[PDB]
């Protein structure tokens, strides 16, 4: 049956976040974590979140049916991972297709891999290590109209990302939070151009600076507009637009720059808060239009570990602003 039409469910027969769509071969296909219900210790760094595999969606309208690929990747399968396979993206180069996915190592480390495949629906081959050189999670790996690909990545709290400032994990005992300096410049994610064969970053790992409408730094003590997580890249109109997640206030927002590495000025809200604490989304054109692509815990009943992904129309105005949605308004 036909689904994406007035914000419900795009799949209820097993629970999806963290939504990341494309447009491959003219169809949609959506890279969401499968979320499972482990019963695992509830906690800040994210125990409660025990994924074990991914499944690839497709949809070849919006609304349209869903289709699911069956398993595209199983955490046994990948011979570096020890556990907690979190919020995944895809990208396509010369008739080849790459996962990338965060999982912790088996030094309890956070770090990305990459999968291999033939097709947008998989199922994927992992690497045997993950990328050298990175770190924490939530990757996004964005195809500029250059064909130069870069993957921005991080996450704060439960993704480490605090704990890698000088390019070595700083430790288990280490910050479970951020900087923990409220009057310094927020921690920035991570960018970094891929290499020719999609398995590398071809440069050391740059920090993305993301300012206010004055040109200052946004703050560590600025939970309303700094960096936690999710990070995403489109272009509209030659406008690069950095949008992610704020965490404890749990706001989608946006910032603008004219190039890929920033710096990114805060201009607002994408997507007010959800059902459920986390908030992950993914941006995209198909057809002509933009859609928002986010998750909530609806159909779970409020559970924050059981989400569902959800979809809506998103408008850009030609001044490059974009309209903010409010989830449950309509
Ligand atoms: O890595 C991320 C985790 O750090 C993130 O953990 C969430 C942190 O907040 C938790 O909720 C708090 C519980 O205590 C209340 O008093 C606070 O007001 C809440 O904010 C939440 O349950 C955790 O999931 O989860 C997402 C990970 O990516
Ligand atoms: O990586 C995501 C993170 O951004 C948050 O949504 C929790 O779930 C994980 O899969
Ligand atoms: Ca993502
Ligand atoms: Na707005």
């Amino acid at each position: 049956v036909p689904r994406g039409s007035h914000m419900e469910p795009l799949v209820t027969h097993i629970y999806t976040a963290d939504p990341s769509a494309h447009v491959f071969d003219g169809k949609v296909y959506i890279y969401p974590s499968h979320d499972i219900d482990a019963g695992t210790p509830e906690n800040d760094m994210g125990d409660h979140f025990d994924m074990r595999d991914y499944h690839v969606l497709s949809m070849n309208s919006i609304p349209g049916e869903v289709t699911d690929h069956g398993v595209a990747l199983d955490i046994k399968d990948i011979p570096w991972a020890g556990r907690q396979l979190w919020a995944p993206d895809a990208a396509s180069k010369d008739g080849k297709y790459y996962l990338y996915f965060p999982a912790k190592d088996k030094e309890d480390i956070f770090r990305i891999g990459v999968a291999v495949s033939d097709s947008p629906a998989g199922p994927f081959k992992p690497e045997s290590e993950p990328i050298k050189g990175s770190y924490s999670i939530d990757p996004a790996v964005f195809k500029d109209d250059d064909g130069k690909y870069y993957m921005y990545f991080g996450g704060i709290w439960g993704g480490q990302l605090q704990r890698w400032t000088t390019g070595e994990y700083a430790g288990h005992d280490a910050s479970k939070t951020d900087l923990e300096q409220d009057d310094a410049p927020a921690i920035g994610p991570r960018i970094a151009l891929m290499s020719d064969d999609m398995l590398s970053f071809a440069e050391p790992v740059k920090e993305i600076s993301i300012v206010d409408e004055q040109g200052n730094p946004i703050l560590g003590g600025d939970h309303d507009r700094r960096f936690f997580e999710a990070a995403w890249m489109h272009k509209y109109n030659g406008t690069y637009y950095l949008s992610y997640s704020t965490g404890d206030t749990h706001y989608i927002v946006y910032a603008t720059g004219d190039n890929p590495y920033g710096p990114f000025t805060y201009r607002g809200v994408i997507l007010n808060p959800v059902i459920g604490w986390t908030n992950h989304h993914s941006i995209v054109e198909f057809n002509g239009k933009w859609y928002l692509f986010y998750h909530d815990s609806s159909l779970s009943g409020g559970k924050t570990h059981l989400r569902c992904i959800k979809v809506t129309e998103l408008t850009h105005n030609a001044d490059g602003t974009i309209e903010t949605i409010s989830p449950y308004i309509e």
